[PDB]
């Protein structure tokens, strides 16, 4: 079996994607934001404290005839931004564009930082990094893609994020009229449980590509792009008036400049992300000042190739035994 859902950016800024899917009997349709760099599933439902919604959509088991407690099971995840969740756990059916699984364990949350509260767009994630990093205790549990990886045709997912467009998720099966060329794979280590790979090197606009590696995730999660104070301070120094700053916590230029187009390397292929992709606009309304989509790993601790990477290539997610990343342009 397979299944394809459209992806929609919440914002004018790309800032994240949601995707529709269906939980309960009958269907109850979230809009959920799917995150390769996490594993749990978890949603906004009618066992979170009040005062924490504010107009997101929620999931009520009670009114879902396939709905189980899974007893004595609790949640609890910190992601790398601050935020944070946690609650108790229920087992559903869960359908994502047509692909079905049973028995999926369904996250209800209990209580949730005030980053996901104030954004009224999101209604909860779906984790696609590997089942090691599921946060159920006692008794851990499987990822959507994992339960549904013995019924898909092909044991892989791809992501097509669209720049300020719509994009689409597929599983199990790769839709070769949505990239041009060919695809380049490469290899990923699961040893942290992300789907992380090494980049051969990388560019800035028109200069020469420096080889050289790069260990970082591919993770649909993450708004930005975050690499090496080396890579990034080299990026910004071809724009001019462009500066990091502490106030505001990274990288900012004049909005009335151009920006450069960044370079990284797969294999000996080379995607290419164009200037635009990089702005990400004022950084207060009315500012001149604006806020760039490259900023640097020292802080985080992990370089990660998010939506302003991914967004640029056809991405596929090879969940094979031996697991691959595959980038193609578009
Ligand atoms: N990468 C996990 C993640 C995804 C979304 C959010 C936000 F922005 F919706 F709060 C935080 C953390």
């Amino acid at each position: 079996s397979t299944g394809s859902a459209t992806t929609t950016p919440i914002d004018s800024l790309d800032d994240a994607y949601i995707t529709p899917v269906q939980i309960g009997t009958p269907a109850q349709t979230l809009n959920l934001d799917f995150d390769t760099g996490s594993s749990d599933l978890w949603v906004f439902s009618s066992e979170t404290t009040a005062s924490e919604v504010d107009g997101q959509t929620i999931y009520t088991p009670s009114k879902s005839t396939t709905a189980k407690l899974l007893s004595g099971a609790t949640w609890s995840i910190s992601y790398g931004d601050g935020s944070s969740s946690s609650g108790d756990v229920y087992t559903d059916t869960v359908s994502v564009g047509g692909l079905t699984v049973t028995g999926q364990a369904v996250e209800s949350a209990k209580k949730v930082s005030s980053s996901f509260t104030e954004d009224s767009t999101i209604d909860g994630l779906l984790g696609l990094a590997f089942s090691t990093l599921n946060t159920v205790s006692p008794t851990q549990q499987k990822t959507f893609f994992d339960n549904a990886k013995a019924s898909l045709d092909s044991p892989v997912f791809t992501a097509d994020l669209g720049y300020h467009a719509p994009g689409t998720y597929n599983f199990g099966f790769i839709d070769t009229t949505a990239y041009t060329g060919s695809i380049t794979y490469t290899a990923v280590s699961t040893k942290q449980g992300f789907w992380e790979w090494t980049s051969t090197g990388y560019a800035v606009g028109s200069g020469t590509f420096k080889s050289t590696s790069i260990d970082g995730i591919a993770d649909t999660g993450t708004t930005l792009l975050y690499l090496p104070a080396t890579v990034v301070s080299a990026y910004w120094a071809q724009v001019s008036g462009a500066k990091s700053s502490s106030s505001v916590g990274g990288y900012v230029f004049p909005c009335s400049a151009t920006l450069p187009s960044f370079t990284f390397g797969v294999g000996s292929a080379r995607i290419v992300i164009p200037g635009d992709y990089i702005d990400f606009g004022p950084i207060s309304t009315g500012s001149s000042s604006c806020f760039g989509g490259i900023q640097s790993s020292a802080g985080i601790g992990i370089n990660i190739f998010g939506d302003v990477a991914l967004k640029a290539a056809f991405v596929v997610f090879n969940g094979a035994t031996t697991p691959t990343l595959g980038f193609a342009s578009k």
